[PDB]
DNA sequence: ATCGTCGCTGTTCAATACATGCACAGGATGTATATATCTGACACGTGCCTGGAGACTAGGGAGTAATCCCCTTGGCGGTTAAAACGCGGGGGACAG
């Protein structure tokens, strides 16, 4: 079981060289929630996991 | 213009393959050993005799004491060459 959530926004408010970027969770229960989104659409469309 | 993306490259980092130094099984060649076997050289027994043993003598070689003096030890001192100590360095030893 894995899950993505879709973030469409307006405008570029990222590092648009940086296709993906990391976040650590504050514990280890909650270290797969919210840990890495994405960049690679045309739209400025950010994918987290 | 203005931003983003797509063709063209270098530079570094990591992964892999190769080369070099080291130990440990593996065989084969010789040595040691196990065994069977047959031999002739050693040990003994016998028989025979020459060299060792016994008994005696005579005689001189050696042991023994008594005397001699030569040779060896010993102490002393005086110049004196030889031994001893030290220095410096060179060539001979010894290892790679």
């Amino acid at each position: 079981n894995l899950n993505k959530v879709v973030l469409c926004f307006d405008r570029v408010f990222w590092d648009p060289s940086v296709n993906l970027f990391g976040h650590v969770g504050s514990t280890t229960a909650s270290r797969g929630e919210l840990f890495l989104f994405w960049n690679l659409y045309k739209a400025p469309i950010l994918l987290a996991l």
